[PDB]
């Protein structure tokens, strides 16, 4: 494929980095690794493909991409599919590798998380550590106070997230205000438990 | 004295009413709401509250509303720190029969508190009445919309305001007490 | 006693005028300008209205203004609503003969609505009157350009002014209504 | 041609993220139907080329591209050309296929919309259905109120038009303030049928 | 004169409790607190020093406030000119035993000097105290983070506060003085 | 009477003076720089003006300053509008001898315009005189850098100040007048 | 070259864009020259070579780009030289054909200009025309007023420019504050005169 | 290599636009000695591959790619690590060429400097002249401040350097306002020296 291609050369940049930059052997391995798992070995140019498209077929695949996500979360099976749409819409896709700090207790926080496969565990001063797995969400509580975070989380696995913003998360809240009723009730029982 | 002080204010509004010749039922209508409003007293709350400190100001709003805070779960259930907050942004305001406090389709500034009395929600069907601890006009508030609905004065009816402004700075600081007012409004937008 | 009241405030005046020196023929302006403003009577309407509810200023506001409202087909055919918010917003003011109200080339912050009097608009080119029921200034607050024309008194003139905010305000919550302002600007602009 | 090139590359990408992604048959079909729709089996860097010109130039050219758009709308063949070049240089191309939902009742509406080439229905609650066609616009009274959209409007035929967003249209009518009253009078007539 | 303006002030105190029917001991510790505020006498500062110029003004602030300026190395080795700048931006507020001045988790808005007076700083271990010649309040107008601690009056407790805007006004034209209040600030958070 | 009110007014002043025990020479130069201020005379000029219209404002102003307006180039070979925009926005001010109106290094929130009275311009060598008919101050307001200079007054001296803000709102209307004041500053900033 | 290579490769780019969109002949030749002109036969990503460099070899190349434009401006060549290079550093080379309108009367004016090789005509209703040339700079006026343009400004030959934009402007002087009297001198000796 | 190879191709372009613009040949020989010492002869599309990891492996990148310099300031050696991290990741790498004006004294500052390797002299009217090396920063008075620069900074030898903007800089206090103290104490103590 010429989408094979594309990350074989993409790839071979990495390592004339990596090797510019002297990086030890078992770091340039877990770059290699990460690599692997993001992209699974073909890349394209999805910005400019998508920003080829038009607002409608965007939403479609979005809305298909994420079929089985969405049918998990009682959050968004249950909601106005609009409201679905344009969550997604803003989405983010990321993968960290297992002992990644994807939050880090006590810092300003910019954005949550949806699970779309992996394991974490929420780790606090007064334990025990409480694990998250797919069709869950998490860093919700300082999008909505502007609170440092309360807690560290931790990848446990490979995991595979969708990210969203303050920004995006207080501008799909705008159209959708009785929306932030569902995070806030999260919010508030893990706030009671911790 | 403080009859004097309401007695010499009461004078200004008739020489005004006077001035600009308001019709005589309508001038009644004026004394009646100085009445229920001021009840043969008045002095100059600001300067009075703004001469003493922040724990007595707190002190004494608690005090005053006593019967508010306890007749909501909102702020009977609530973070103290929370009830004197919003206690403290509170504007008392009296409606006569009739009055519309609020009118449907129009921008949202404010929302009211029921202290005393009662108040009709009318909607393009069959009027829905709120009393005595309840309260209204957060929809608006918390959507940015346009009011749902006109609420009507059915009989005089004693509120407390709060402005759109100081909802927002007050849950600024109690976030997550918003979603005692969502559930209101989103048990009242399906309804 | 609201004329005791204004020949007080008067007092004031004359003593300010005497302290600064004015000559004779200003002073008797200042004084007619005095009688034909407040007409013997001064109460402080701001604290009176102040001491009101929203229903009864709004009530006060439409009587008060009742030929202005049905002067102009801009308030007599629109919303009641509009009108009551355009009127709460009104501030009214008095020009004697002669008077700049605007002058061409300058930033305009106000336009004004005449209750009574006859004014001209100067252009550099036959002067064009306007009387009861008509208003101007409102090319500025739309273009946020400068002054088209100027605007002179040509008798004592009894206006109600709008400023730009308040304009901006009422039209933010009424956007539909700038197109009746907009067909006199352009109308105007044309000829 | 170099563009048919660069078009049948940029589809080849198309491709493989379909297939990367494993969309149904029919969606391909779909997306394949709206590329050739959209581009005409030729590519090039229109950003990049009109970056490259003056402003003259570019002025020349969307005047001329709209020719027959313009004529065809008292708006703009009545008004100052000046604000119609303001007006063009501003506008987004983009195609909409039969059944897309353009605007949705009850949104935050960002843009509006010109019809060069198709027809819509608008839809409300309040019926029947209303349709737009060539030299028509739409979606101008969320721009106007800063309200939520009062209808639906959904692509009956494959659309070919020119969106112009909130910020753009308050800028053109900075510079044009006496030319809101012609969407005014279009905005006021239509809600007094809704 | 100045005695008879505060009794007349304070009479108006009265009729405000009697309106409110605030019980005994409350009216009580009202009356205590204006006697220690005000002891007796009363004016209008706000129009006084507004009558004044700059350098008066300056003048007086710094006169008042001789025994602060010379009790925290803050002011005493400071350039005189943040002195007189910070001290014309001082509230002076009195506080009774029992007082909680600051909440802890609270947002903070202002930081307080003692003037005179015992106050319990409170964490959840035991209390440490603060008195005449020191200041607290300081971490959240740094950090913007909320309070750290609650403070509780212990004493009568005459405090100058500064509000968060005037404090960043202030280090906005002496950007060097934040070090003073940063070095605090991070030896109270390490303990 | 408005002897009366200046009597008045001063009694609230020596009842301050008393209440924070201020030295007899301390309050000695309170009374004179009083005198001097107000001329044993006193009244509300703010509401006095606010009770006029714009034209007899603009009126005043222009009668009260003509000696100001003629005495330099910047006022008197200028747009009369922009004499007015200007005069309406000047605030009076006395100093007295020893006063630094303006200390080197500080943020530069004002200038001056001397109607009567000498300053000296300090810079780390010889002083440099201002008097009747000049202004200083403008270059920080041009240029938001900290003051080049102190200026101390010499003698009594009384002036007009002219806020930043208000300095740009004239500008933002006369945005060639800027010009003026720049060649002033060009030439200073030279010597 | 590279270089000419590159431009040709664009250019081709530019004629399949004009023959897409059916442009005249005489048009397609008009933007034929213009390239020509603008380019001179050779491309290369200059804000890529610039972007590369540091601060002190950007400035250095601009100031010994813009020598002579400078040696002939009382306004650069009696100033600051680091108000000559900050002022250098914000300005866009841009090229007019004969005819250009570079200024349109009655418009919002964002940018000026500075002539480095060209003859240009003011146009006033109160004419008639007046003329500048190298060395010259126009648009001022609207950019210390924030009013609509005083005039047209018309190119009457090939007119090598550097635009400067009203926020550049606006920047420059914020370090620089007396040299706007330089400006405001050139702008009232022309509304004197007009 | 690749990345040899892009080095080559980029400079070739350099070359190209020297000579376009009739540089002098010490000038040219001065921009070549600059490319050299700046990318070693190799160049990648640095952030494209930082932007295609994610926030961990960046981190952790920074982090090893300049333990060194790290180690060597007591600012950071000190320091809360996350600290430390939210600085790297904010800092901009440049080379500047013996004789170069870093800093100019007067002007604006909107950036500070860390010196990884290198030597400049700091210049004040007031001298003599002040010499700073590896491990330390400067310009950092006028990000606390807003004042123009006290000094001009001027590099003795090539200077490996990383920049910080007066944005980042607030930003990054913004998180940890407490560090603010760091800077001030060296400012203060510089300021009473000069
Ligand atoms: N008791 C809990 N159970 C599950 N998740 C939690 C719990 N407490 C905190 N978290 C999550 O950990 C996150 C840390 O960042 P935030 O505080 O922004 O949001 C927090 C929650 O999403
Ligand atoms: N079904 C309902 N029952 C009670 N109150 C309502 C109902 N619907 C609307 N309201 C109230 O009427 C108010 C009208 O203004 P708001 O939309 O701001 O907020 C609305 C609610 O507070
Ligand atoms: N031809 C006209 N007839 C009546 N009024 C006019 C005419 N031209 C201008 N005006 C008014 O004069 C006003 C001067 O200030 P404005 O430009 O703000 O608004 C202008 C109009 O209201
Ligand atoms: N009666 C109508 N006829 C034609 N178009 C309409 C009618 N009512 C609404 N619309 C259009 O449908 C659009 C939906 O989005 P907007 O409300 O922003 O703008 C609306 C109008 O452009
Ligand atoms: N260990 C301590 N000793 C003295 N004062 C403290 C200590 N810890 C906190 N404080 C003060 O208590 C205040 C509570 O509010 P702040 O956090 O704004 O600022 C805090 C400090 O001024
Ligand atoms: N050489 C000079 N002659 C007269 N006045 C000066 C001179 N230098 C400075 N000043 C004035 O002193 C003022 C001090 O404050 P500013 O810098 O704001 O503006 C300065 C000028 O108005
Ligand atoms: N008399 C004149 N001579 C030369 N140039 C002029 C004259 N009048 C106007 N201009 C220029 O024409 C420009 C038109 O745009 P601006 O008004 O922004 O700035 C104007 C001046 O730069
Ligand atoms: N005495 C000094 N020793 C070392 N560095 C200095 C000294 N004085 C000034 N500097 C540096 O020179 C810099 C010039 O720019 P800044 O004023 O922003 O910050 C200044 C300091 O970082």
């Amino acid at each position: 494929d010429s989408s094979r291609r594309q990350y074989q050369e993409k790839y071979k940049q990495v390592e004339q980095y990596m090797s510019f930059h002297k990086l030890p052997a078992d770091f340039r391995q877990k770059i290699h690794d990460y690599y692997e798992h993001r992209y699974q070995g073909k890349m394209f140019d999805e910005d400019s493909i998508l920003g080829e498209l038009n607002g409608p077929l965007r939403e479609e695949i979005v809305n298909f991409n994420n079929r089985k996500l969405v049918a998990s979360m009682p959050l968004f099976a249950n909601a106005d599919p609009n409201f679905v749409t344009a969550m997604l819409t803003k989405l983010k896709f990321e993968v960290f590798q297992p002992g990644d700090y994807i939050i880090r207790e006590g810092t300003i926080g910019k954005k949550m998380y949806f699970i779309q496969h992996g394991v974490v565990s929420v780790l606090t001063k007064g334990n025990k550590e409480m694990k998250l797995s797919d069709g869950s969400y998490f860093g919700e509580i300082s999008l909505l106070t502007r609170g440092r975070r309360t807690a560290s989380v931790r990848a446990d696995t490979y995991s595979r997230l969708y990210s969203l913003s303050v920004d995006n998360f207080n501008e799909v809240l705008e159209e959708y205000p009785m929306m932030r009723r569902a995070f806030e009730t999260v919010a508030i029982d893990r706030l009671d438990r911790i």
